[PDB]
């Protein structure tokens, strides 16, 4: 019994953190088999990050003038090529400690382990969510650029986000390990809009299924409601609309605790409605949407 | 910016984490050097757990009855002792990687990450604080025993917590890694006070000025408070009591943010009076008290 935010245990990626140097500018990179991974705004100065031509910036810069450092190795840079935003080292030699290994776009809403790194060092490991807007609530500060975000299953450790850039909001932003940013962002000092955020539904109907498990009952009511009744709720409260794809995730959850999924919508429905009134629900005072349905049966039944 | 409960990396404990089987108990290990820590209730049938006599249990046992597995490898049992709460399993051969650790005796209030394992394999890694009555709130199922806790300074992991039990209010108790129970607990399968828990004050300040530095500022007032004015609020809110020990800690937070410890008081006073009123600090609906001054130093200046 409990119910924590977890995240993966970052082992299997701290072998991989490397520190990355291009002149004057630090940050982490991703050393996988005999390739490198990291924010190509390595290459930038200051000056360079207002509107930076990352291709002219590139062409001054030869493997030389890459210093990789992983711990207190150095690795030597055979090659450099730019992909998307993000800049691909290869080096002589293949990181011994390379897990198995995937790299993945994930979809909006669902969930990653973030292994915070400064100067190539891992410093934390939180766990959080791809928000609807294809941003993240990180805590990332300056040299944390490179940092990456994984889930893992078994022994393959799949990399679906490489940290860029923190927007004026103080949210956060970066790319899959193609360097395509999430969302509509830049990696540029500009002002860019993320864009309506919206709560991630069908995580917190996993939520409260796992709360109902772990013994916090006290939302649930005599009530029911349809898929169309809830998402006039959903729409008024800035709730992503409830689908039966959705539903059929919840499925598993449903069977383990016999609450069906549109009565745990009556639930969430009421709690939208009318608030907590000052209770909590697993230790927080408001609906918390960073917990998949997958997350929720991974936790329950104790999947290593 | 940003600010999340941000667990160690747990790559240095993972390495350490091994399976120990004695009969039919299967529970997590600890292999530092040549010796493997486990719960002692690893010797029990579900039949000695309701009062066992852990010194006849442990007569019926031989070197070859423990069972330890390191993943794949199987280790050698050359010596058993039992300390306090806790089996100390003596192998033939030191686990290669063991990092540099000591055994600490954390004191309430103070933080750490819980690594969950499951069969000597890790599931998890969380952050959490051992509550003013020494128990902590973690995410622990059946098999989860021996799990441990521990921070890490640098390149040494401190080990502060072994998982033994889960109490009949879902709660979880331990021991130190000398296998003494932080708080009045004992291991048996009978119900057991905790007693009165209180909120960690000190943290939470913490966490205000965590929030102040990262923009969430609604919460600041024109007012101040004396300690005796704050205390008689915390006593009315069942808060530790504050001590000039606690404001000393909080310095660092005060000079960084220019607010001093008893004007964040006057705030903390007016949020438990009043209440958050619908609003949120630092993705919060509630006070947190998870965080502590050091924590917060650490987070906001990405210490590694
Ligand atoms: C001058 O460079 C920066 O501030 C970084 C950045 O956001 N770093 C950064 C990242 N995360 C947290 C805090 C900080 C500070 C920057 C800005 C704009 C675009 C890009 Cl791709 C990169
Ligand atoms: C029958 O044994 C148990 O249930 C364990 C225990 O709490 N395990 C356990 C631990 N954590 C979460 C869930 C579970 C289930 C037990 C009970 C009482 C005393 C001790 Cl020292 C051990």
């Amino acid at each position: 019994s409990g119910f924590r935010k977890m995240a993966f245990p970052s082992g299997k990626v701290e072998g991989c953190m490397v520190q990355v140097t291009c002149g004057t500018t630090t940050l982490n990179g991703l050393w996988l088999d005999d390739v490198v991974y990291c924010p190509r705004h390595v290459i930038c100065t200051s000056e360079d990050m207002l509107n930076p031509n990352y291709e002219d910036l590139l062409i001054r810069k030869s493997n030389h003038n890459f210093l990789v450092q992983a711990g207190n190795v150095q690795l030597r840079v055979i090659g450099h090529s730019m992909q998307n935003c993000v800049l691909k080292l290869k080096v002589d030699t293949a990181n011994p400690k390379t897990p198995k290994y995937k790299f993945v776009r994930i979809q909006p809403g669902q969930t990653f382990s973030v292994l915070a790194c400064y100067n190539g060092s891992p410093s934390g490991v939180y766990q959080c969510a791809m928000r609807p807007n294809f941003t993240i609530k990180g805590s990332f500060l300056n040299g944390s650029c490179g940092s990456v975000g994984f889930n893992i299953d078994y022994d393959c450790v799949s990399f679906c986000y490489m940290h860029h850039m923190e927007l004026p909001t103080g949210v956060h932003a970066g790319t899959d390990l193609e360097g395509n940013f999430y969302g509509p962002f830049v990696d540029r000092q500009t002002a860019q809009a993320a864009g309506t955020d919206t709560t991630i539904t069908v995580n917190v109907l996993a939520w409260l299924y796992a709360a109902v498990i772990n013994g916090d009952r006290w939302f649930l009511n005599r009530f029911t409601t349809t898929l169309n009744d809830f998402n006039l709720v959903a729409m008024k409260y800035n709730y992503e609309p409830l689908t039966q794809d959705h539903v059929d995730i919840l499925g598993p959850l449903s069977a383990q605790t016999g609450i069906a999924v549109l009565d745990m919508c009556a639930s969430l429905k009421e709690l939208l409605q009318n608030g907590m009134n000052g209770r909590t629900i697993l230790g927080s005072a408001l609906l918390e949407d960073e917990f998949t349905p997958f997350d929720v049966v991974r936790q329950c039944s104790g999947v290593t």
